[PDB]
């Protein structure tokens, strides 16, 4: 009669908009679904409360790179029945059907709901006023940074601030996402943030590869494609300020298109200059491959469930076609479902276009029951990085050293 | 020599404002302060990486119930030396002090950095125009029920909204604060949510003394008082409704007042209607005491720091009278530091006078090692309970069966 469900703060009307998307369930089943919306800042110790006293919720929302440390804990329930109902293994991105479970593992403990992926941003007005031609500046890392140079070297200004625009905007060490930022980089140099290598899963942050696509990535900030007030923001600052006018480029997801739709009065720009001059375009391809970012969340059973079949088709309900196009509009976020694609209110929309297109680059973490202190003590480094940069002394030797700081501290970790 | 500080997003240039707060100390020591600003979103499980790592800041914010959990890792330097420097005990509320240590150990381990407390804000222009007196309402708990009676049925309309406003809004169980918006209630009644009996820590949310308080709170929601629609919002967004008129009474922190003086345009509510209307009243007196909810934050050195005694006097600094009045205006919250309440900055505004007068009746909840658990589970049958008051279903036994099972996984978790 009543299943329980914790979700995050995913769209604008957290408890209304799920209650409305779960509302044909509820009518269909003659149940009734109770949310509870969790804070992002008390999630996660909500979540493990619930696993270890196993005193709980029926589903909950579980970020992506949270699914190995609680399915380690042993208290979710399988879920390869319902991922099978929607298709399986091939009805998803591989990236998101690594999310599915803990790294290696034979069984689903989680199911895919949406996806969070970066893409680039840009003001259209800027790159034509520049003559810089979006496919050549996305096409390839030289492509990039000589954008950004001309960018810099521009005299354009954007018609509201009468000022220039910063070439790239980003996030250095202040933010939820440091490594998330960092990630494409990283990937599209060769490198990767763990390895599975030599016998272990172990820190590759100080490998060639990895070495050389984070320098190439701060590197921009400190020749001055990125301005110093940027490094002390966060994600949702910079959108602020590329929304206000000050940036031409940088990294979001696909809310930012909905938002160019609404008014600043209910939190969109709208009225704002970039709202009529938005381009977007995945991560430039880099030198050993071309990767975008994937995140976002997934759905979960908790065993001690005492609804698990009805909870099974709540989940079978959420992960399908019609609730996944649903939630993905809701949320600003791509569909998990890769079939819910190709619904008309991605299809219509060239820049959700170009986000498909971005989410055909796809890679995730891996589902490493340790994930959040890899990531914790990475970014931990990265942010000693990031002050480098900030003062003009980021070298690659420096750069290395706090790498191989980092890859102590993670193998620690992972032993 | 550079210091590493961790804090999380006080005041709205978190990192820029921190940096002007210890410019004079680096001038002083010649000593340059590194920050970095953790999402409340990510905070918790960086500060146990590091604590598990020896990886770290030298000093680290700490929410005041996180002290416990992080003290009993053993990774905390004591600080009594620090505390002394300060004026000792009775520079601090009691409230205040019980925060500085895990409960009933002998050092202390945090330094008080700020307090959160919560009175109600009410509109003066509603309280007047439904013949309101808000001493009487705010006198006894039936003042404060008669006077929401008055606000029901009053015909004012907002200026603005010309619709009515709602008599009380206040969160329900969608919001990181459901104990804390529970807990004046709980104590006003004479209850409390935990008791010390012999050497054990036990739930008292099933006392008829916290049955008593909660029923009060929770059934002013079931008697048209509350809108629906604040059941489904958080804190911010309840302020967000009293800032658009859409409410004569709730509950918040010092920062209102501020918020109250700045343009929309700059994040505030200076053209809205109830900037220009607003009164502040501590919690009202409940029949077995009067209490305000204490929070907020303090400092902590990690004992793996290389830099412990420069640390201490930055600790001592930021404690102190001049870094208390400047960073309590910065964060909009109280100073920890009682001496500091005398500046003009408090003194010359009638309403954070008043937010002083409630200070006196701080309580803060005993600083636990498994704290976080104990108010995971309290606040999971708490939002049970608000799901009867959503449908007009709470009934003092109803209440009575949920606390029971509250307490029965309180008990577990604490032994
Ligand atoms: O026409 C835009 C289209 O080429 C792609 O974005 C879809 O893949
Ligand atoms: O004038 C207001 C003053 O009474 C107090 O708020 C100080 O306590
Ligand atoms: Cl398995
Ligand atoms: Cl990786
Ligand atoms: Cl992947
Ligand atoms: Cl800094
Ligand atoms: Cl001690
Ligand atoms: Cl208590
Ligand atoms: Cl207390
Ligand atoms: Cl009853």
């Amino acid at each position: 009669k009543t299943l329980e469900v914790w979700i995050m703060p995913n769209s604008p009307q957290p408890a209304e908009d799920f209650k409305a998307l779960v509302a044909p369930f509820e009518k269909a089943h003659g149940v009734e679904v109770k949310v509870t919306v969790l804070d992002w800042g008390v999630a996660w110790t909500k979540i493990t409360t619930a696993a270890t006293s196993g005193v709980g919720p029926d589903l909950t929302q579980l970020g992506t790179t949270w699914v190995g440390a609680i399915s380690a804990m042993g208290v979710l329930e399988p879920v390869d029945d319902v991922l099978e109902a929607l298709g399986g293994e091939k009805a998803y991105l591989p990236a998101v059907w690594r999310t599915t479970r803990l790294e290696g593992a034979r069984q689903a403990t989680a199911v895919p709901w949406f996806s969070e992926l970066r893409a680039f941003y840009y003001r259209t007005d800027a790159l034509k006023a520049a003559g810089v031609n979006p496919a050549e500046m996305f096409a390839s890392w030289q492509g990039f940074e000589a954008g950004l140079a001309r960018l810099k070297a521009s005299s354009f200004r954007d018609p509201e601030t009468k000022a220039p625009l910063a070439p790239l905007c980003t996030p250095g060490k202040n933010s939820w996402d440091v490594l998330h930022n960092a990630a494409p980089w990283i990937w599209g140099a060769g490198g990767e943030i763990v390895r599975q290598a030599g016998g272990r899963w172990q820190s590759a942050l100080n490998s060639p590869e990895s070495l050389e696509g984070l320098y190439f990535f701060l590197s921009l900030a400190q020749k001055g494609y990125v301005p110093a007030e940027s490094l002390e923001k966060n994600t949702a600052q910079i959108e602020a300020d590329f929304q206000a006018g000050k940036c031409a480029v940088f990294a979001s997801g696909p809310w930012m298109i909905q938002r160019a739709q609404v008014p600043e009065a209910k939190g969109g720009f709208a009225e704002r200059t970039a709202a009529k001059n938005l381009g977007v375009a995945p991560y430039p391809a880099g030198p050993k491959g071309r990767y975008t970012f994937f995140g976002g969340s997934n759905l979960a059973l908790f065993n001690f469930s005492k609804n698990k079949p009805l909870a099974k088709e709540l989940l079978k309900y959420l992960g399908g076609p019609e609730a996944q196009v649903r939630y993905a509009q809701m949320t600003g976020m791509l569909p998990a479902l890769r079939s819910a694609w190709s619904d008309p209110s991605f299809q219509q929309n060239p820049l959700l276009r170009t986000f498909i297109q971005a989410a055909q680059f796809g890679r995730t973490y891996p589902s490493l029951a340790g994930w959040g202190g890899v990531e914790n003590l990475a970014v931990q480094h990265l942010g000693m990085a990031w002050d480098l940069v900030a003062q003009g002394r980021l070298t690659r030797e420096a750069l290395k050293d706090l790498m191989d700081k980092a890859s102590a501290a993670i193998n620690q970790a992972l032993r």
